[PDB]
DNA sequence: GCCCTGGCG
DNA sequence: CGCCAGGGC
């Protein structure tokens, strides 16, 4: 059944691997439970900027990339997610946001009962200098597993969004 | 299921 | 800024 020991032997390889991590509250629009089409998670600008350095301008209308989502946290097939920089606002419309989509049908990500939920997503960076190419999600799946990170880095709060080198973030374990 | 879109506080 | 959607495909 796990308390959580599975979840914390994860976290401690993230914590010494080379990712960069996003910790929120699933929103209810985040996995579909509002009834809208986004079919994708809400992510915050920084995340782009440092993550997927090629999709980060205005120099094009809504660049995008490809990667690798792979859930640790559920069964689940891996699918080619793809972040998105909606910005048509520099193209007269009215669009300024990131996001990303394509988790599949049967994510943890796109599951309406997720919301609310402890999610951490780490990325993988890349030593080479370019986009991510993978990202590590764990939506945890009980309180006891909340408890773990937020023993650790403090409680998450819906809208208040966290995300920092796992070397940072994950230092307190 | 996913595209790209606009509106709300 | 994050979140709430939905027409059209």
């Amino acid at each position: 059944h796990h308390g959580s020991s599975v979840f914390h032997n994860w976290l401690l390889e993230i914590a010494c691997e080379n990712y960069f991590v996003y910790i929120k509250r699933l929103s209810a629009n985040d996995t579909g439970a509002t009834g809208g089409h986004q079919v994708g998670l809400y992510i915050p600008s920084g995340i782009v900027e440092k993550l997927f350095p090629s999709i980060n301008h205005t120099r094009e209308l809504n660049p995008s990339v490809f990667l690798t989502a792979h859930v640790s946290s559920h069964d689940c097939p891996d699918s080619e997610a793809r972040a998105i920089y909606y910005n048509s606002r520099h193209f007269g419309k009215t669009r300024n946001e990131k996001r990303i989509t394509r988790w599949g049908r049967g994510s943890p990500l796109q599951d309406p009962e997720n919301t609310g939920a402890l999610t951490l997503l780490a990325f993988k960076l890349d030593e080479q200098g370019g986009d991510c190419k993978e990202v590590n999600i764990w939506v945890c799946a009980s309180t006891d597993e909340e408890d773990v990170i937020e023993t650790a880095i403090g409680e998450v709060i819906p809208g208040a969004l966290i995300s920092g080198p796992a070397g940072q973030i994950l230092g307190g374990l």
